[PDB]
């Protein structure tokens, strides 16, 4: 039932180095809304989802389904439903792969954490996406994709290489001292 | 306002390799509830939080505060409040560092994604933790830590090296085919 935990320890200098380099890698991640049609390796899509499935989960429920859509007709119906919901996105057609992350019904926090692992793994693998959370489209997309009544759409990620002429808005991230507070005394 | 996006592309074989190795790294992550007192480098804690601050966020609000507690007396008061809340955890005292992640009030999904990046960065850096979400203790911990009324506690992570005699429950993760569904046609 309980087993000894096996752990790799690095010297302090190597911990500093590794953590600096991983930060630098992740800092290069941007939401990209111009995604090339070019095919991406399906072993890579598999490996990023396996990475996501490593996440912690409340009561070890692993309450996530990663729904992968490549079919051009289906990706178009997804786009149509999302656009219709206004009621007052070309990358949904152009991206070779869509990943839709459904929570099985602290499941929402567990599944969002898994999506953070997925985002890191895409960056590490040299792919891009834009995080979207079309929660109001959830019921219609669930039905379109034949997902059971116990799943609820959380996140939709179009995945591919960036367009050769992709742009991003010129946003700056907060400095460490704007996000980190140390309690003293 | 908009700038060309700069992107590193790897050959397909290198994408496969990188994504496999990152999965293998993350697969080694376990929730560890036996954390050594041994000091951990503060540059590493900084670098894991910087990594977390890379996350996407709804409307680029970056709505996260990472509250770092090292002080033994304060860590004990945190433990006392959590234990009192039953109403029907020694690692909160033993861990050299606690990180409490507060959301600034899709902020909850954005902040949970940042916590997935934080968990990956801790694993990469050779540190361990156990994800906890003491949401019912949120109001009392907010006051104890002098956090403003616009922050809401989401996640508490005790951080350190694992105990030399740490154990974990013998859980198996789901295989890829248990978490991934491909829509055809
Ligand atoms: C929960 C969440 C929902 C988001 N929804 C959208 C969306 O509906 N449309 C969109 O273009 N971007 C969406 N984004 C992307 C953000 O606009 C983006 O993360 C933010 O502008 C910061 O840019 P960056 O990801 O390049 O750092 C979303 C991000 C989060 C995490
Ligand atoms: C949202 C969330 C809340 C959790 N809360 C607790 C907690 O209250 N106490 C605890 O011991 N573990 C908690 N965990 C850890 C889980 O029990 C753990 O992730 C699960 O058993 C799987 O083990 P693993 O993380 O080693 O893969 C929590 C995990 C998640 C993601």
């Amino acid at each position: 039932e309980h087993i000894p935990f096996s752990h790799t320890r690095y010297p302090e200098q190597e911990m500093r180095m590794r953590s600096q380099e991983f930060y630098e890698l992740l800092n290069k991640r941007r939401s990209v809304r111009f995604i090339s049609s070019e095919h991406v390796p399906m072993e890579v899509i598999e490996n990023v989802i396996k990475a996501a499935g490593t996440a912690p989960s409340g009561a070890h429920t692993e309450p996530w389904t990663f729904v992968v859509v490549k079919d051009p007709d289906m990706k178009h119906k997804i786009r149509e439903i999302i656009e219709e919901e206004e009621e007052i996105k070309e990358y949904l057609d152009t991206a070779p792969v869509l990943i839709l992350i459904f929570k099985q019904v602290y499941n929402e926090i567990s599944v969002s954490i898994a999506c953070g692992l997925l985002l890191a793994a895409l960056q590490n693998a040299g792919l891009v996406t834009v995080t979207t959370t079309p929660l109001n489209c959830g019921p219609r997309l669930r039905v379109l994709l034949g997902r059971p009544s116990h799943e609820k759409l959380l996140v939709l990620l179009p995945v591919g290489y960036p367009s050769r002429d992709a742009t991003v808005p010129d946003l700056k991230r907060k400095a460490l001292d704007q996000i980190m507070v140390t309690v003293h005394h």
